[PDB]
This record gives structure tokens, sequence and C-alpha cells, in this order.
């Protein structure tokens, strides 16, 4: 018998739970927001159905952790979606970046499932290789994640105010050959590597922030996608011969970015660049071809080693098998640090913030609010907020 | 006003059964949106189909833990009203026995009204009182409200008068057990010994609130349609077409007339008279004889309501010359032992309950109806 009452709570409390506390509050909370259009109050049910919540609602509204609760500093960051920000906590003072999504964008578009796998991973990664989730919740306009801001900076930037000798590229590198084996360890593939997505901390030490494309792949490391993902400059041959319905790819296309990223690291631009992106198209299918390189040698024999062991063809790429492989690489061959320990040194360049709040890595933005879209106002139902119900994360 | 402050607001909500957002009554929404949206008539909505994608299933696990009326044994149907029935049933785990009415929440769309049942569910359930029938538990499906309450042996009051110093005793209990609601802010509107049931111990209770109304501050409240049983409804909600407890007062006279009489002091053999008897309660009163006690207590009832037997003070009613006497008081009328005692055979004997023998199904919606909007909260485990 109390075989049940017993396994409901966990369920009521269980953080990884589609069914917690915060859950089943969203799921009444969005009732709320798809019905309370008087053209549906016109329903003997419905009406009477806002009449005894309403108030209550509002007032769970007033409770819960609301956007207000949060003060706006300046924007951090901008994407299609949405947009990052870094904010102070108003009551605990906190500060931390606070990417927002449109729901509206989000419907328009025709994907909007892929903020679950992201919000599931930063919270419950618990790696200092992951920017961290602290809170997540939603309003009838947007969703907003709340997240260990990154005084450190993108790394596209880092390489746009400096020129990274091989010995620094070892290093960020190894930390991104580590970050993902993180992921990749949890069952995702990332699946849009690259600098954009790789941040640093007060101590100039790499997270990845955008899982955006995050996949999980099946019982034996694979995923069977079909639909290509990323950004032109990195993305992997077999995800763009992804077109379905064939694409069925493992680990392996997480590091041929890896590649693109070395590269444009040590190089200046990407080993795929074009004047015409539909070219870069091309490029990367010919990848054993097209891969070119400056004629002149400023570079290693285990730089180049690695590489285009990297940009090979998927059949044959280094990690086909065990990460192992990548690591004990030549050119990973140092004595600054050991793999073992890499984030407890210290990274080639530091913080030199002036505050808890110094945005100056990150260039400045001219932060418009509300100013896109806005949902129409309905003849009957269509339960916008359906698929968001279950995204609201308290915790710790 | 705080982040600790709310934080705390929050909690109390999620956890006070009074409240309208408690644990359970969250489910019920979560729960109720899962029925009304899995028809496939709308599941050809992007945004729909992918809600119970992500649902469906656990929802259907909590829809095995959460009390199932499968978790009952039925009994026998002790009842039957209009709108559902009641049932004598045990507790299929821990072998407890209770009184289980159904409501039928098809019927209660068809049918006009369907907000009744809330009066119920939160006097039944919060009254802790010996003179109020107790709620355990109340629960839902797609098709019916259930309400499991403390099993009442005893029995109807209608009954007991089918097989004085047994009727000031009725009718004192019935003036506390009414006097309970009134203090709760709420008038009956539809005494009855429909309505008067027994425990173990020969003592009465009130089972049915489908009527109860809560009194402003004032005392008073603002309806205008009737409510109750023809030989009882008092003459001021005839013509409803704003008032107060007075009316629940006039029941009582009614009672205690049927109760020594035989029949109703307003019987017709056309109901439809029995209107025009009620109107003219002063002359219509007719009288076949018993007390003078009985008597000047009726006829105090019976009386038009800006001047009836407790206008205002419940005391006077009490400190009325029927109810001397000397083998019960006031204060202790529950403990004395009832003119009546439950002869049991064990815990199921439904002996004092006449044995009793369409069945309309909701219409499967081509767009979003929303049947079970007006029933998400109901659901309440109580301790
Ligand atoms: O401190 C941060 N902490 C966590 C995550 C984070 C993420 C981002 N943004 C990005 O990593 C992407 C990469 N290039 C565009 C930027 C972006 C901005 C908004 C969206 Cl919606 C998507 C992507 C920034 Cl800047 C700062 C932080």
């Amino acid at each position: 018998f109390e075989t049940r009452f017993e396994k409901m709570d966990n369920l009521l409390r269980d953080p990884k739970s589609e069914v917690n506390s915060d859950c089943l509050l969203d799921g009444l909370d969005a009732l709320v927001y798809d019905l309370d259009f008087p053209a549906l109050r016109k329903n003997k049910n419905i009406d009477n159905f806002l009449s005894r919540y309403k108030d209550t609602i509002n007032k769970i509204r007033d409770l819960r952790m609301k956007a207000e609760d949060y003060e706006v500093v300046k924007v951090i960051g901008r994407g299609a979606f949405g947009e990052v920000q870094l904010v102070r906590h108003k009551s605990t003072r906190k500060v931390y970046a606070m990417k927002l999504l449109s729901k509206f964008e989000m419907i328009k578009r025709s994907d909007s499932a892929f903020f679950w796998e992201e919000r599931d991973i930063m919270a419950f990664a618990n790696s200092p290789w992951v920017v961290q989730l602290f809170y997540a919740f939603q309003d009838d306009r947007y969703l907003y994640m709340v997240m260990e801001y990154m005084p450190g900076g993108d790394l596209v930037n880092l390489m746009s105010n400096y020129d990274v000798p091989e010995k620094w590229a070892r290093f960020y590198t190894a930390e991104v050959v580590l970050a993902l084996d993180a992921i990749h360890s949890m069952g995702f593939i990332h699946r849009d590597v690259k600098p954009d997505n790789m941040l640093l901390d007060k101590s100039g030490h790499l997270k990845l922030a955008d899982f955006g494309t995050c996949m999980k792949m099946n019982k034996e490391g694979m995923v069977r996608c079909d639909t290509a993902v990323g950004t032109p400059d990195y993305i992997s041959p077999e995800v763009l011969k992804s077109q379905g319905g064939d694409g069925y790819y493992g680990r392996e296309c997480d590091w041929w970015s890896v590649g693109v990223f070395l590269y444009e690291m040590l190089v200046g631009d990407t080993p795929f660049y074009a004047d015409s992106l539909v070219g870069t198209y091309s490029k990367i299918m010919n990848h054993k071809n097209s891969l070119t390189f400056p004629d002149d040698n400023d570079i290693s024999k285990e730089a180049k080693n690695l590489i285009c062991a990297f940009l090979t063809d998927r059949e044959v790429r280094l990690g086909r098998n065990g990460v192992e492989e990548i690591k004990r690489h030549l050119f990973f061959k140092n004595d600054q640090w050991a793999w073992e320990t890499l984030r407890d040194t210290v990274a080639p360049v530091v913080p030199d913030l002036s505050s808890d709040i110094d945005t100056s890595n990150f260039d400045d933005l001219e932060e418009d609010k509300g100013e896109e879209e806005t949902f129409p106002i309905p003849k009957a139902f269509v339960g916008n907020q359906l698929p968001f119900v279950g995204f609201t994360y308290y915790s710790n």
C-alpha cells in the first residue's frame, strides 16, 4: 500500500522532476494567462475559474521570483532569441548574469524546445567547466535564466585583444577539451562549439555558456538528428550531410569544432572562411583539400598534427574513440600545468576588474526592452504558455 | 515586501488547506488540463501536443498515487440524490469505513448550477464539530467528485419517523447543530429530516449543505432564488422573487410539527397549494392537544420573519419553556444518551437505510471547452 504516498513526495520536491513544487504552479499560472482574455471569459467554466484564482494567482505572482526583483545594469549580450544582462538582485544585492528569451520569438520561430536541454545542464551540471544556473522563471513574455556572471568575457574577444601565443593556445585548448568531456559525460553532444560560447570567470578560467543545441546521445554514443546546427565556420561535415534523413553522428563532431577553435586561435581566421558563406559550405566538405595554411610556418609540428587530426573525416578523427587519445597527444605535452589540475593553475589572462560589475570586457549595447514582438489577443484558446510550463527552477 | 519576506508568505499558500492554491489544488489544475486537452481534435495544436508530450505519462502516474476512487471497496448505495448518490465503503488499503457521496460532473454542468459543493466541502471538512458530519477526503476524476465522510450508521431522522421527551431532545440538538453553522457565517436554507443523520450513539449531525450560503458581515444574505424542500421552505424565501438566518429556524418549527404530528404543517395533495399554504402561515396553520410548550414554540417559529423566535440572539429560543427539563442540559445534551441507540451488527450494518437499486457521459469536444475547470481545487486530503 504505502508504496505510493512515499513515491509521491519525491516527485513534489525532486528538482529533476517534471511536477515539483514550482512546476505545478507554472501550469496553474499559465492557465490564468492563456484564458484571461475576455473573449474566453464568455465560457461559464472559464469565468467561474478565473474568479476562484485570479486574485490568489496575482499574489502567488508577487511571491515568486519576478523579473522586478532584479536591477538591470547593462546589456552584456544579445542574440537572435533574446539577450543576456548583468544584474544585481534588488533584495540580496547579489550580481548575476540574466539571459532573457522571447516567448514570442520562440513561438514565431520554428523551434522552442532548445532551452530545456540548456537549463537542465547549467543547473545540474555542477562543474567549474559549466556556467552555473541559480534561478529560472517566466512571465507571459520572457524566460529568465539567472547565472553566475562571468567578468572574464568571451574568447572571441580575447582574440580581438591579443595575439595568442602557442603556450596560451595549449592552455585554452586543453580547458575546452576538458569542458567538453564534461558535457560528453552527461550524455550530451554540444553541437555549437566556438569562441562565442566560451566565457571566463574572475580567475581567467573558461566555462561554456550556450547550450542552444545540446542533444542527448543514445545508449551507444550516437544521435539521430537530421537538421544542421551551429555556426557556419565551425560546423562539421557530418552535420551538414545532416540534411534529413541520414543525420546520424556521435561525440566526434564536437572535436571538429575544437580544431576550428585551435585554428582560428593561432592563425587569425577560420580554416574555412569565405567571402560568401555559401562557400564555407563547399570548403567544409573539402576539408581534405580546402585545408590551406599560412605559407609562413609560424606554428608547431604538434599544433598542426593536432588540427589536421581533428579536421579530418569523421570516420577517423582524433577522439573517434576515447578522449584519452586527444589528451596524450604531443601538442599538449608541457610543464606548467597537468591535466588533473589545469584549472587550479594560473590562466594566461586574469580579470583586471575594477569592481563586481566591471563590464569592460564586454562591448557596450543599446539596451532596448520590450521593443520587439507582442503576442496577439486570441479569439479562443491557443495555450501559448503551455510549452514553457515547468521551466521555473529555484535552487539552492 | 522582501526576498526572504514573500518567500515566507509563499510557503503558507502551499501548505494551508483553506488556500485555493495548496499542494493538492495545484495538481488538480495540472490534472484537469490534461483531461480537457487530450482529445485528438485539439492535439492538432503544436503547443497542446508538445504539452501532453511532456506530461501525459507523468500525470498518469500522479493519478495512481493520488486517492483514486479505485482505492475504495464499494459496499452498498445507502443514499441517492438528483445529482449523484451516497455510498458506504471500506478503504481498500487501511480497511477503514466511510460514507462516500459522489457528484456528477456531467449533470452538474448540464444542470444550470455547479457551485454549491464548495459551501459543502468547506463546512463538512473544517466545521470541527460533533454537530457536523466530518469530511476526511475529497477528490475527483473526469466524471465524478467524491466526498469521503464519517459514516452514520444511525440514519436519517425521517426514517426514525416511520418505525415529547423524545422531540425536545432531537429539536434541541438541531437547534444546537444549526447555531454552529450560523456562527460559521452560514445559513443552511434547507432543514429537513432528510438532512439529519445519527451516529453510532443515536446523536444527530447535519449531512447536506448544497444550499448553504455565507451571510455578509450584517448576518444578511442577498439571494433571490428559492431553495430547499417544499413542505419546509419559509415565506421570505418564496417572496425571494435579502434576508438572514431566521429562516433556518422557520424550518425548525416545521420539523417539530411533523415530528409530533405526522405530516407537515402545510401538506398538500397538490404541492402547488403548499405555496399559498405557507404564505398564509398565520391562517393556514391548522392543528389536530400535546403540549402548551410545544405549541408556544411552533407558532413562534411559524411566525412572520420580521418576528420569529430568534430574530436576534438564539439564546431566547433556548430559554423558551418547551426546553425546560431534567434529563439533559444545553451544555451537555450530547454527552447524555440518545432516545435511540444504534443496534449495529457490525461496522457495516446498513439496516437503518432502505437498500436501493442514465448514464450520461460528456461529449467529445471539437475545440477547447474546459469542462473540468470549475472543479479545479476540489481535491482535499485532510491530515
Ligand atoms: O556572463 C555570462 N554568464 C553566463 C552565460 C553568458 C552568455 C553570454 N552570451 C553568449 O555566450 C553568446 C555568444 N555570442 C553571443 C552571446 C549571446 C547573447 C545572447 C543570447 Cl540570447 C545568445 C548568445 C554572455 Cl555574453 C555572458 C554570459
